[PDB]
């Protein structure tokens, strides 16, 4: 794999394979006929105009569409059932956006199978990721604020129910055009319960692992709360730390070195300051819950979703 900069997920988990990294008809036939049962019957091109691709992933494409009864838009995200890394995942892009509306998780409409496909009917932000406005500037600590308060409000209902989103990264967050924020990614979830306490399947996205999940240890909802952690960092210092290491070797420093700090800390307040602490914490069962977090002096710094439109490429 190794480049650097490489914003690309990552997904295996609790075999060899997972350990070689420390330095089909019968079974599709099956799986295509449980997904099929699973989603809502029907074919969406019945309904909607004017596919085009508009985004690209690790597991599949996105393409804008339209309901033609009505001119509204959407947003199509398709996946194949032979191209996953890990095809059972592909469970979390249907159950996920159902079972959690609210106002800081993407709208999912309705999901299909059609082909080898999985369609996946959602809200089409328009607004874009988060990613370009770290990537091309500086966000201040009122806006940095309104970011992680919408974020954190997603998590802490995605943990009540012991879910893990194992992708927090700004990628995975997108807006509305008038300021409004969305958690986004679920393709990579798993979920804990009081009897299965933890997790041991290596996913995410390198640079922004927790060095609990890089040890190969059994982890927790805790993980999101490390990558979170890192998003600061990008909305500071725009990218993650060692971003220029191949990802491998950036793992490597994860593991071995003591939690990373922002570049400069002259001008940050000492709130913000605080507030990361509580983040990138090594041992997680020191490292805060998103409940805890939530009422953290830093956030009532949260600006409007007014103070988020000008950041967004329409308006630089
Ligand atoms: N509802 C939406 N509105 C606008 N843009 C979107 C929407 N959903 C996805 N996109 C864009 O298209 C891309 C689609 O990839 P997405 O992040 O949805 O999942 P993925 O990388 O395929 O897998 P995973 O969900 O497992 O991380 C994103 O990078 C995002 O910028
Ligand atoms: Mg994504």
């Amino acid at each position: 794999l190794n480049r650097g900069r490489s914003r690309q997920p990552l997904v295996l988990g609790d075999n060899c394979f997972a350990d070689l990294v420390h330095n089909q008809r019968v079974s599709h036939e099956q799986f295509r006929a449980a997904l099929q049962l699973v989603v809502d019957p029907g074919d969406p091109r019945s309904y909607l105009d004017n596919f085009i691709k508009i985004g690209e992933g690790s597991t599949g494409i996105v393409c804008i569409a339209t309901v033609r009864s009505s001119g509204k838009l959407v947003a199509v995200k398709k996946m194949d059932l032979r191209k996953q890394q890990r095809r059972e995942l592909l469970f979390n892009e249907v159950v996920i956006m159902r079972d959690y509306q609210h106002e800081n998780v993407v709208e999912m409409y309705n999901s299909y199978l059609v082909g080898d496909e999985l369609w996946v009917v959602m809200e089409f932000l328009e607004g874009g990721a988060l990613t370009d406005i770290v990537t091309h500037t500086r966000m201040n600590e009122e806006q940095i604020a309104a970011v992680c308060l919408a974020v954190l409000q997603a998590l802490s209902v995605l943990h009540a129910q012991g879910v893990i989103h194992r992708d927090i990264k700004s990628d995975s967050i997108l807006l509305t055009h008038d300021g409004r924020v969305k958690l986004s990614d679920f393709g990579f979830c798993a979920q804990v319960s009081k009897e299965v306490p933890r997790r041991k399947s290596l996913v995410g996205t390198p640079y922004w692992m927790a060095p609990e999940l890089i040890s190969r240890l059994p982890y927790g909802p805790e993980v999101d709360i490390w990558s979170l952690g890192i998003m600061v960092i990008e909305m500071v210092d725009g990218e993650p730390p060692y971003f220029n290491e191949p990802p491998l070797k950036a793992m490597k420093m994860i593991r071995d070195n003591l939690p990373p700090r922002l570049k400069n800390l002259h001008k940050v307040s000492p709130s913000l300051k605080g507030f990361l602490d509580r983040l990138l914490v090594r041992d997680p069962a020191q490292r805060a819950t998103a409940a805890e977090l939530l009422k953290h002096p830093f956030l009532a710094k949260a600006g409007p979703p007014a103070s988020i439109v000008p950041l967004m490429r329409q308006n630089r």
